[PDB]
């Protein structure tokens, strides 16, 4: 019942079933994910690729399948080693049409800069906001707005590289007033310019080993907080050229504040100092 011009645009997103080997019976994530199962997506070689499978439960009408083979379209054509691809779609005869994903090794960043096990040391985490602020770059270079960035939402795989997630299809795994910036809180508009404001949070919480943002103020007290011009402060570890960073992202002026290609060179240079 498909369009036949859609289902041609779509197929190089589709991954055919033969292609694929997902594992219904084991989650990654204990639930935390939602829907989200391991498996092996077998690549035109036959390399074996260990996958996160998402069954999308909330596709039933015709018209809601039609408007998911443009969102694999559109998050196809989005690929950078700091941003997480979309491997492919499926769409199957019985049950929910799937996205499949690279499988994320050590899970969420904030999860993973909160484990008392792992010891970055603050190199290592300026290498984490660098890769973030890479992936940003790229995103906004196509004029993409993320909306929710957040350690919570990048996600690090084997190799320790940070892919900034929760994106397209990858959205929904389970309002952040305290990473929105002043004008999105007022407006509940979003630019390039607020990411750069939810960016400097970012930082924060990767400084402070995951602790939470204004953690004695109401989501409610947030925007007079930031009229007062009140900022978070600090962290105890952070270099000095780095807080200067993260308080330019927090300017009230949108056009104030750096643009991702200037965080990714300022960020660069401050981490080669290390
Ligand atoms: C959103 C997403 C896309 N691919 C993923 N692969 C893995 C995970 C993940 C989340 N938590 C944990 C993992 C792996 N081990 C964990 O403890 C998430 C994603």
């Amino acid at each position: 019942a498909l369009n036949p011009e859609l289902v041609q645009a779509v197929q190089h997103v589709v991954i055919g079933p033969s292609s694929l080997i997902v594992h219904f019976n084991e989650v990654i994530g204990r639930g935390h994910f939602g829907c989200v199962y391991h498996g092996t997506l077998l690549d035109n070689d036959g390399k074996k690729i260990h996958c996160a499978v998402k069954s999308l439960n909330r596709i039933t009408d015709i018209g809601e399948v039609s408007q998911f083979l443009t969102e694999g379209i559109i998050m196809k054509d989005f690929s950078h080693p700091n941003v997480l691809s979309l491997l492919g779609i499926c769409l199957r005869s019985e049950g929910s049409p799937l996205v499949v994903l690279p499988y994320m090794k050590h899970g969420d960043l904030r999860n993973f800069i909160r484990n008392e096990t792992h010891n970055p040391t603050v190199k290592d985490l300026i290498g984490f906001g660098l890769q973030v602020a890479k992936g940003m770059k790229y995103l906004a270079s196509k004029k993409f707005v993320h909306r929710d960035l957040a350690a919570r939402n990048c996600m690090l795989d084997e190799k320790f590289t940070v892919k900034v997630a929760d994106f397209g299809l990858a959205r929904d795994m389970y309002l952040p007033v305290k990473w929105m910036a002043l004008e999105s809180l007022q407006t509940q508009k979003f630019t390039t310019k607020s990411d750069v404001w939810s960016f400097g949070v970012l930082l924060w919480e990767l400084m402070t080993r995951g602790a939470p943002p204004y953690p004695d103020v109401n989501t409610f007290d947030i925007t007079v907080y930031l009229l007062q011009g009140r900022r978070l402060l600090q962290p105890e570890y952070c270099p000095d050229p780095l807080y200067e960073v993260m308080l330019k992202c927090w300017h009230p002026k949108a056009e104030m504040r750096p643009s991702f290609s200037e965080l990714v060179s300022r960020i660069s240079a401050i981490f080669s100092t290390f």
